[PDB]
Order: structure tokens, then sequence, then C-alpha cells
């Protein structure tokens, strides 16, 4: 009768306990505190499965556990919600960090909500004038680091970062990301890769680095000295509890971490 729904990832729990406040019952696949890029399906996880109405999928590579989840459960035919169904990609592989983007979140948060209205009618509007609360908060949030913003950088201004995960966070600046450390997604770079990146951000004079908050990598010191490029960190909104208020509070720090980055270029 109440709505249980899965999640995958700490911004979709954020997204959908906004959406049906306590109409519905939201529950993580995978349990918090372990790393979403490193997870591998446990039995325990896949049972939980069976005792759910619907799954909320990020569905463009962050949450291809799950997919296997489902086929290894008691409910292989399980309604999915595909968040992402209306959102426009980048970029060669689809960066699948959607969620870390105000523009995309809302987006999926929509999706979301007109999704889980068709499963249960009776709270359609409800999730409809919630989602439009939380987009609202998301706009709020997004002009309030603006705020502290005086002038775009200098065209001089290049960007690496550790972890490919915020090209869509950058995008809402107007800006991209000169180079990506990783090799692939969560992929440590071997010493090579790591030799020829640091060379590469001398020679393309980067000024910033952004790196993990969440799980850190133990070379980003070796990068700072042999490059001289300034580091800044940034949540990927994936360690810790779940709670409806970590994605809105990891967002507004993200945002002001890339502001300050770009007050400190001037
Ligand atoms: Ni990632």
């Amino acid at each position: 009768k109440r709505l249980r729904i899965g999640i995958t990832l700490h911004p979709y729990y954020s997204y959908v306990s906004n959406i049906v406040g306590d109409k519905a019952e939201v529950v993580p696949l995978i349990p918090a505190g372990f790393n979403p890029h490193a997870y591998e399906p446990r039995a325990e996880d896949i049972k939980r499965i069976g005792t759910l109405d619907v799954v909320v999928l990020n569905g463009v590579g962050h949450d291809d556990f799950a997919e296997r989840m489902i086929a290894s459960s008691e409910k292989p035919g399980i309604p999915v919600i595909e968040a992402n169904a209306k959102v426009p990609l980048l970029a060669k592989v689809v960066n699948p960090h959607t969620f870390l983007s105000i523009s995309a979140s809302i987006t999926q948060v929509n999706t979301i909500a007109r999704e889980l209205g068709k499963l249960d009618p009776a709270n359609a509007k409800a999730y409809t004038r919630n989602a439009r609360a939380y987009a609202k908060r998301l706009r709020a949030l997004r002009a309030d680091a603006l705020a502290r913003l005086n002038k775009a950088p200098a065209a001089d201004f290049r960007v690496a970062t550790i972890h490919g995960a915020y090209d869509y966070l950058l995008r809402e600046f107007g800006l991209e990301v000169t180079a990506v450390v990783e090799p692939a997604h969560g992929i440590e770079p071997s010493p090579s890769q790591l030799k020829k990146t640091i060379d590469q951000l001398k020679a393309l004079d980067v000024k910033v680095i952004f790196s993990e908050i969440d799980f850190p990598s133990t070379y980003v010191e070796t990068i700072q000295r042999e490059s001289g490029v300034k580091l800044y960190s940034l949540s990927h909104i994936s360690y810790g509890d779940y709670s409806a208020g970590k994605y809105e509070e990891e967002m507004a720090r993200n945002l002001d971490t890339v502001v300050r980055a770009i007050q400190e270029s001037g």
C-alpha cells in the first residue's frame, strides 16, 4: 500500500526522500559507508529487493551493480525508474555523474516524481508539489553560491580533477575540465600515468586541481608538490549516512569551493 522505493547512491536517497516525504519508504540498496565504486553485490542486499515495489536508477553508468542485484533477486521484473531519461549528457565515455549538477538534479527529481506518481496515483499531486518545492531550494542554493562570485575566471583558468565527477558541476559556471588524473572511472593511475599527468599539468599551465573528500587517494600530495597546482577538494556525495538533506548540504559546499577557487585566481 505505502510504496517501498529502492535507491542506489546518496544523491538519489536525497531526491526520493524530498519527493515522497512521509508518504512512502526510501530503502538504500547498499549500506552506508561502502564506496559505490568498489561495492560487490552481497546476498543480504539482493534479498532486500524482494521487499520493494520499485527501484530508482542512475542507469547511465554509476549503478551497474544495481541491475545485477535486481537480476539475481526474487523480483527481476521489478519496476525501474530511469532517473536520467530526460537529462542531456556529455561526451569517449558518457559521464555518469549527472547528480553533481543542479540543472540535471532538477530534471532527475521531476522525472522521478512523475514516475512515482504513475505507480501511486493517490499521492501523484503531493509528489509533484514536493518535487517543485525541492527544485526551488536547489535553484536558491545555486543562486546563493553565485552571489559570492564577482567575475568569471580569466581565459587561462585551466582546471584538473582526480575523479571524473565534476564536468556537469563545472558546466554550471560555463567551465570545462582540462584533465582528469584517473585514467578511467574510479581507476587509480599507474606511476607512469601519474608522472605523465603531472607533466601535462605543467605543460598546459593548469591552475587548480579538485581532489576527492569522500574516498581520497594517497598520491595527491605528490601532484601538489611536483606540479605547483593549487589544491581544492570536492564531495562526490558518497560517504557516510543517507539523509534527505545530504545532497543540498554537500552541493552548497561544492559550489562554494568552486567559487572560492575562482575568487583566489585573481
Ligand atoms: Ni564516480
